[PDB]
């Protein structure tokens, strides 16, 4: 079994590194997905193939092929992400459901993710900006370098947990709160657990374990959150009077009243899957991107200044940020967009080939995972002049046509792209405005001079990011 599918690419004429029995190329990943992909591209070129366990993955880099995979042949061939072992009911989570199941869950969640529903929700999020400034002021007034991830992670979990589960929390000033402890326990599951790496090697074990309700997610944590959420929904029915606008409230409203009577409404179970998956998807991505943004700003003090000026122009005298004012921070959007070009935390987009296909003159067999190396295409001199430089003007209104949405894909693209993109961008800007309104960041002795990535599911750093924050007056 261990060296079965390993002659697949060589029969297809596709270059790639030579796999090992059982593990495929998995070991060569431990240097970092961003590095491995880069190396393969310079060596094998336009297209290469690799093996993760027994799973063949065909990395492609032509935008025309990428566009075909992510948009046109999305519903028909390239609809699903890889499985990663025995889930349980989490099969209903939007990012794990497949095919039609997925197409319905996405359709049901789309109303809950409208921009107008996002604008309604911002004022509940603002309060967690109050807390970020507190947490940061306490660390900074000590004249002791700040660990970005300490406070931004606190902000990330604070927002995403609160709004997904309907309860306010403060993971830093109240970690005893069972929701903080339990959610942290949940967010410790990650695709690089040994149990997953072993299921990746022997995928045929999954059916059996799902026959035995042996799931890859924490059994007990999820039983807690589920009951804790149940009580919320019910203690929420009795208090008619109050109008909630968090993610929980919009998904309950969607349960009653069927718009688009094509689909049956969400069950209570499917609804838990969404709230849990929102956190997995929102927590660490946001925490990382905010950290990388502050870092870029610290090592580019003139950019930091332009951001601060625009903030002060659009929000005079530390005016509180709102949905409609965040929407005016044109230069801040460019800063964010440029930080995601250098630091696409996902690193890769992945899609499963449902059937034999030929796309843009290339045959792809059923069962292969088409992989788009977003990190590679983001740093490619072929599409980006001077690509390792932070230059937010790249994303100016004037260079809009110079930007291919199938090269730059920090939120993926197409029908299965990040459903929370707009939320993530608003939320990150609420944080950035509140922080930069009060503080400025500069390097310190500790700050790791050029930044160094580390192996992980997301883009992580070797050493944490330490900066000093100096109060503004
Ligand atoms: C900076 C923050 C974030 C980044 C960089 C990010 C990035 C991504 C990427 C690259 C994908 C894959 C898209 C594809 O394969 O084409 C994705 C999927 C997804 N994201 Fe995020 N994300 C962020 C925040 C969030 C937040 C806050 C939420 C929820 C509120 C969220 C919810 C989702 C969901 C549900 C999916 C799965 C979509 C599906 O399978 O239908 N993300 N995200
Ligand atoms: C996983 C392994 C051993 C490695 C074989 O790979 S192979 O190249 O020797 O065919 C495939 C394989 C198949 C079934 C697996 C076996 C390992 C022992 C297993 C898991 C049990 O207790 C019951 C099922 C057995
Ligand atoms: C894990 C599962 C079946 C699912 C049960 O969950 S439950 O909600 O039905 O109680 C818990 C559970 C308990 C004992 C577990 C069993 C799976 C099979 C196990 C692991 C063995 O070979 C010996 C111990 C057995």
């Amino acid at each position: 079994y261990g060296t079965r599918t390993h002659g697949l690419f060589k029969k297809l004429g596709i270059p790639g590194p030579t796999p090992l029995p059982f593990l495929g190329n998995a070991l060569s990943f431990r240097k970092g997905y961003w590095t491995f992909d880069m190396e393969c591209y310079k060596k094998y070129g336009k297209v290469w193939g690799i093996y993760d366990g027994q799973q063949p993955m065909l990395a492609i880099t032509d935008p025309d092929m990428i566009k075909t995979v992510l948009v046109k042949e999305c519903y028909s061939v390239f609809t699903n992400r890889r499985p990663f072992g025995p889930v349980g009911f989490m099969k209903n989570a939007i990012s794990i459901a497949e095919d039609e199941e997925w197409k319905r869950i996405r359709s049901l969640l789309s109303p809950t993710f409208t921009s107008g529903k996002l604008k309604e929700m911002v004022p509940i999020i603002a309060q967690y900006g109050d807390v970020l400034v507190r947490n940061l002021r306490r660390e900074a007034e000590t004249g002791k370098p700040v660990t970005l991830k300490h406070v931004f992670g606190a902000y990330s979990m604070d927002v995403i947990t609160s709004t997904s589960f309907g309860v306010s929390i403060d993971s830093l000033n109240n970690p005893q709160d069972p929701f903080v402890e339990n959610t942290k326990k949940l967010l410790r599951f990650n695709p690089l657990d040994p149990f997953v790496l072993s299921i990746k090697v022997f995928p045929f074990l999954t059916p059996i374990l799902e026959a035995l309700n042996i799931t890859v997610f924490p059994r007990e944590v999820i039983s807690f959150l589920t009951k804790s959420v149940k009580q919320i929904k019910e203690g929420r029915l009795k208090e008619t009077q109050k109008h909630r606008v968090d993610f929980l409230q919009l998904m309950i409203d969607s349960q009653n009243s069927k718009d688009s009577e094509t689909h049956k409404a969400l069950s209570d179970l499917e609804l838990m899957a969404q709230s849990i998956i929102f956190i997995f998807a929102g927590y660490e991505t946001t925490s990382s991107v905010l950290s990388f943004i502050i870092y870029e700003l610290a090592t580019h003090p003139d950019v930091q200044q332009k951001v601060q000026k625009e903030i002060d122009t659009v929000l005079p005298n530390k005016a509180p940020p709102t949905y409609d004012t965040v929407l005016q921070l044109e230069y801040l959007d460019m800063v964010v967009n440029e930080t995601l070009r250098l630091f696409p935390v996902a690193m890769r987009l992945e899609r499963v080939c449902k059937k034999d296909v030929e796309i843009n003159g290339m045959f792809i067999p059923k069962g292969v995972v088409v992989m788009i190396p977003s990190y590679v295409l983001h740093h490619d001199p072929k599409y980006w002049t001077e690509p390792e430089k932070f230059l937010p003007e790249r994303f100016s209104a004037a260079n809009a046509d110079n930007i291919d949405p199938y090269i730059y894909t920090p939120f993926g693209s197409g029908p299965r792209n990040c459903i929370g993109m707009r939320f993530a961008l608003v939320n990150m800007k609420l944080a950035l405005v509140r922080v930069l309104q009060n503080f400025s960041f500069k390097p310190c002795k500790e700050t790791q001079i050029p930044l160094k990535l580390r192996f992980g599911g997301l883009l992580l750093t070797e050493k944490p990011i330490v900066l000093k924050a100096e109060s503004r007056d």
